[PDB]
């Protein structure tokens, strides 16, 4: 058809990659997966409720934390309804449904409709108590009043989805040879090929070639015989082919394909080059740069596939192995114990990761028995979702389809609320699937299509990776295409505007980093063309309005060209401010966006999301630490959108206003600065308060993730007392608790204080609360390192967090350890901060 072509061309542009193009393939797994995804997509599209889909109530089943109940001192919540220029305030109880509210307002004044929040595409509707809406919980936490407009439900027809048209030999590979157009480097060290049979980052078996000269063309013409039988290869096994002299080049080929056939025949595989363990090392994708890249050539000639009583001290040993954290290596002795007593091990949902990584995947009969084992899934199926546990089964240690589906099965009882929390890490976990079609991919697809807020973020998380990693762009592009094919015409339109806006702003942030070298002075000569360039696009190019990618409820309109600037940084970010598109917005404030180029913007995403998780983990134990994890979305290569928090300034800038000299710091400017911004001694008091919580929150959070040692430049504070770290994109100090912080805390040097006793109190409460979730945190950390960073040590980088969380200690030792950290920051005072300036001559 012809309109099926126009729309494909559309999808391509939304995606930033062409899923039909086939220059860089060697089997049809990608196409097959496009076909396979049609079914679950269509099922979820037919299944979802029109009305609730269009309105996407954002809701939770969690209780209201004690610290938000305190703010309804009366069992009544105030809601303010609007006509056009008229308004009225209604008393309501926290167990009231928005249904029970519209009628008690219609009975109120009486001389069909829905309540949507003023200034936003957000809605209070569906059978949920209003205490349970996220907007309502945000308004309470922030002391703001609930503003809502009476209007019509959005026509569900706007989400119209378009109709779619659619034996016993040992294993052996021959290494023919290697080639690369341009070699010239060091000189001539030897070079060899190493072949691994791999399953779940476990090497089943390994053969090398002879060493030989590193010329632009090397040849071996050898059969490498492996020790494994063909019949013993498990589904998901990779042939991992590596070049040394030392690891220089890698590529992978799936030994068994998406059709359960053994891979046979000739290959010429274009390899990836090491930079100078991580998720990139595992990809089945070949390098698409056919011209510059090293290739290897190989031939595959080789086809069907498809209890009693435990003694006492053994149980103790078993149970002691199970109580161990996810990063304690299992001894051979440990593995046999788990395996031989597998059935006793199946009663402990917690044993599952260690049990399934006690399996000899390279023996067919053992795999069989493992599959018979997972048929008895009573205990697993009946245990409560432990997200931590489930993530472990989706990391690089598990390549078995059946082990990974019981993890995914567990994810099914996450409510949208929790999915949104884990959504980025689940997307990144797609990098550990052996095949493009997975239970995990389909979970994401389904949940994305069932809820617009999940859909939206799923679009950007996938597009973020599609634009910046060649290693996985093909896989993620197929998943996104599948998504965009069922999300609906209103969302496609919405997406199209967002992509147009960031693309236009790219041709801008583009030509501007250029105009002043690295000299930090920003000429008005340079803000000349910025303003000119913005005016340009405003007429007949730049969309009327766009959904703010990191805050999808909010609609940005026209630039406020006057307030736009180029920021002072060595990078040259755009400081952009937009008008709100929504005439019902209560405020007149601008939407400020930093548009930033030339940095790993994905690590900032990873870190910020872990922060949000940490807040929720704190929520489950009734704590509020007033983090401010600002919005931040990667749109493409080295480059994206970042939310500007209002009335906020850098600590550094605060230190450079009164005086600003060369490495000099003052203890009282911050405190004084808070007073000058506080119009009442009251509001001043509320500030010192927020500072104590926010300061402690960042100290703990940041200690734990090992990102605590920051320069002043990258710590901010709001006029209203909220501290917050920025720019996580990659003597020492565990965190930033400097004398200027301590002076706000009404303390100095040796002595104590009321606010400082509190600050220590809150740190300890918060720390030991994360230690209750030790395992979840280690798995997120570990996963972040593998799918997020440069190079990292499978036992060194990752183990930082175990020591940071002080694994294996009683609550008392741990409190001590953390309180010692506070003392370390005290001793060093201004030292490290000063060092930065010192070194700018080293
Ligand atoms: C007045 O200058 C700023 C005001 C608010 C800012 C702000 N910067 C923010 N973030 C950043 O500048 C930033 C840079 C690179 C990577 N991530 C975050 N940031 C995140 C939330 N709010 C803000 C301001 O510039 C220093």
């Amino acid at each position: 058809s012809e309109e099926s072509q126009a729309f494909q061309r559309q999808l391509t542009a939304l995606i930033g990659y062409d899923v039909t193009d086939v220059s860089n393939v060697h089997d049809d797994e990608l196409e097959f997966t496009r076909r396979g995804l049609v079914t679950p997509r269509m099922a979820e599209v037919a299944s979802r409720d029109p009305k609730l889909y269009a309105m996407h109530p954002w809701v939770t089943s969690k209780p209201l934390p004690e610290y938000l109940w305190k703010k309804i001192a009366n069992n009544c919540i105030f809601i303010v309804i609007h006509r056009s220029t008229t308004s009225q305030t209604i008393k309501v109880s926290p167990d009231d449904t928005p249904g029970a509210i519209l009628q008690s307002f219609f009975t109120k004044m009486a001389k069909d409709f829905v309540l949507r929040v003023c200034g936003r595409d957000e809605y209070l509707v569906g059978e949920t108590p209003i205490k349970n809406f996220q907007w309502v919980r945000h308004c309470l936490k922030n002391g703001e009043e609930i503003h809502v407009v009476l209007d019509t439900p959005p026509d569900p027809a706007l989400d119209e989805v378009r109709k779619e048209e659619w034996c016993d030999r040992k294993f052996r590979v021959k290494i023919r040879g290697i080639d690369i157009p341009v070699l010239p480097r060091n000189t001539d060290l030897t070079v060899f090929v190493e072949a691994n049979i791999q399953h779940g980052q476990q090497v089943l078996c390994q053969r090398r070639t002879s060493p030989k000269p590193f010329t632009e063309e090397v040849l071996w013409n050898v059969w490498l015989e492996f020790s494994i039988k063909i019949k013993d290869l498990p589904k998901g096994a990779l042939l991992n082919l590596q070049i040394y002299c030392r690891l220089l080049y890698y590529v992978n080929l799936l030994l068994i394909d998406h059709r359960f056939l053994l891979r046979r025949g000739e290959y010429v595989l274009h390899m990836w080059q090491i930079s100078g363990f991580n998720a990139d090392k595992l990809t089945s994708a070949t390098n698409p740069d056919k011209e510059n890249s090293m290739s290897i050539s190989i031939l595959l000639d080789n086809h069907p596939i498809a209890r009693a009583e435990m003694p006492n001290q053994l149980r103790k040993q078993l149970e002691a192995i199970i109580a161990t954290d996810p990063l304690n290596p299992l001894t051979a002795e440990d593995k046999e114990l788990l395996w031989h007593f597998r059935y006793e091990s199946l009663k402990h949902p917690k044993a599952y990761p260690k049990l399934f990584s006690s399996v000899k995947w390279g023996q067919q009969e053992i795999v069989a028995k493992t599959y018979q084992l997972l048929a008895r899934r009573e205990v697993w199926d009946q245990s409560a979702l432990d997200v931590g546990l489930t993530m472990q089964l989706l990391d690089c240690n598990f390549s078995d389809e059946n082990v990974r589906a019981i993890a995914v099965q567990k994810l099914e009882s996450l409510e949208d609320d929790d999915v949104l929390h884990y959504l980025l890490q689940l997307v990144q976990a797609v990098k550990f699937e052996p095949y493009h079609d997975s239970a995990l991919a389909r979970f994401l697809l389904k949940r994305g299509l069932r809820n617009k807020r999940i859909g939206h973020f799923l679009f950007w998380f996938l597009r973020s990776e599609i634009a910046q990693s060649r290693h996985y762009q093909q896989r993620f592009a197929v998943i996104l295409e599948a998504y965009l094919r069922g999300c609906g015409t209103a969302m496609l339109h919405d997406f199209t505007q967002q992509v147009q806006v960031i693309e236009m702003l790219q041709k801008v942030t583009l030509d501007i980093k250029s105009l002043s070298a690295e000299k930090y002075d920003v000429s008005s000569q340079v803000i000349s063309q910025l303003k000119q360039k913005l005016e340009n696009l405003q007429n007949s190019q730049l969309p009327e309005s766009f959904r703010v990618p990191y805050d999808p409820g909010l609609k940005a309109g026209a630039l406020a060209i006057e307030k736009c600037k180029v920021m002072a940084s060595k990078k040259k970010p755009l400081w952009l401010e937009f008008k709100c598109a929504d005439p019902t917005a209560l405020s007149n404030e601008t939407i400020g966006i930093i548009f930033k180029h030339g940095d790993d913007l994905r690590q900032d995403m990873l870190i910020l999301q872990i922060l949000r998780i940490m807040e929720s983990i704190w929520e489950t134990e009734s704590l509020d630490l007033c983090l401010l994890p600002y919005g931040c979305i990667s749109t493409g290569d080295k480059i994206g959108m970042i939310e500007i928090v209002k009335d906020a300034t850098t600590i550094a800038k605060i230190q450079q206003s009164t005086v600003g000299n060369t490495g000099a710091f003052k203890d009282e400017v911050l405190n004084h600065w808070l007073k000058e911004k506080s119009p009442t001694e009251e509001k001043f008091q509320a500030a010192v308060e927020r500072f104590v919580y926010s300061c402690a929150g960042y100290c703990v959070a940041t200690f734990v993730l090992g990102i605590g040692d920051r320069h002043n430049d990258n710590i901010m504070i709001t006029e209203t007392g909220n501290l917050f770290h920025i720019d996580f994109g990659h003597e020492r100090v565990p965190f930033v608790l400097t004398p200027d912080f301590l002076f706000v805390m009404g303390t100095s040097g040796k002595k104590t204080s009321p606010h400082f006793q509190k600050f220590q109190d809150i740190c300890v409460k918060a720390y030991l609360a994360l230690r209750h979730h030790t395992n979840l945190l280690i798995i997120l950390f570990s996963m972040m390192l593998m799918t997020g960073m440069p190079q990292l040590t499978s036992k060194e980088d990752i183990e930082y967090i175990r020591d940071a969380l002080t694994v294996g200690k009683n609550e008392e030792d741990a409190k001590k350890y953390f309180l010692d950290q506070i003392e370390v920051c005290r001793d060093k005072g201004w030292t490290v901060q000063f060092n930065w300036f010192l070194h700018l001559v080293l």
